[PDB]
């Protein structure tokens, strides 16, 4: 990053002994019957084997290609599901999933907050916003998960649910 | 892994006194007179005969050319109908034997889980999986027994076994 890895994917839970011309035909495929291509030829170019460990990254010849081919995440490949997922070294830009929470007790610190959405998993980013001359929370706070697919998890577990005499809003920022 | 097997046919009722190359060079004739092959060259690497007991094994290149050989079940050479079937250990569907292992202590390495493991029998295939950055377990691994009759005693004795301070969990990996 920040720029890097754009155009690759991980691949896991390959079929065994599937060869890198086989799996490249059967992605280029896909890509076509199911409409996700933007241009005539092929979306991947290229793909890496690893045969010990049963994975392989895809390499796209565009970055929008690229995202799309996500949605394939748990296609059934010679009877086995494939797990699809960006590459470690991969990372949105800064602020890009940023969450607002509203509806908190006024009472409660920092950590006591971080607590109900590290329960979703670990946050990158986080502020509770207090008043700088008495120190004392406004009731709401922002906040960013790593993973950025947690984000939806997060607003769907609770986004309009009850907490105390209050309703919590989770939302994207902005 | 598993897929020696799959390059390898069983031959019944060869006609005494036959030779290793003799046989050789009768199974390529046919490949190439039939159009069987997918490359130049000749499929069959070699062959083992048993004089005692009228049988041989032949061993081919590929594991689609293989397949199409057994199109010569009952094939006449020199004058006698040939049994051609797949070796009694042939696995259809590849990979159906490998194991995960998974609640391992994250301080033992390679020869240590092996040890664990050869209680029942050796390996064909084995890996455990580190973190690339700092060379350190995951906590998991993966294996194949040299004898795929061997999976389920493993699975019987070592899942759900007390390690330290952790349980296994020993299952077929899919």
């Amino acid at each position: 990053g920040p720029l890097g890895s754009a155009r690759r994917l991980y691949v896991g839970n390959i079929p065994f002994g599937i060869t890198e011309e086989a799996m490249m035909d059967f992605f280029n495929a896909q890509m076509r019957l199911g409409g996700l291509t933007q241009a005539p030829g092929n979306p991947v170019l290229a793909v890496q084997i690893n045969q010990d460990k049963n994975f392989a990254f895809l390499e796209f010849r565009s970055v929008d290609e690229t995202t799309q081919a996500m949605a394939f995440d748990g296609i059934i490949f010679q009877g086995q599901s494939l797990k699809i997922r960006r590459p470690h070294d991969y990372q949105p830009l800064p602020g890009a999933h940023k969450l607002f929470i509203g509806g908190l007790p006024n009472y409660l610190n920092d950590d006591q907050v971080k607590e109900l959405l590290t329960s979703f998993g670990p946050l990158k980013a986080f502020n509770l916003v207090k008043d700088s001359a008495t120190g004392l929370s406004k009731g709401y706070a922002f906040c960013e998960y790593v993973d950025i697919n947690v984000t939806d998890q997060a607003i769907a577990g609770l986004n309009g649910m009850q907490l105390g005499d209050k309703k919590l809003l989770v939302q994207r920022a902005s």
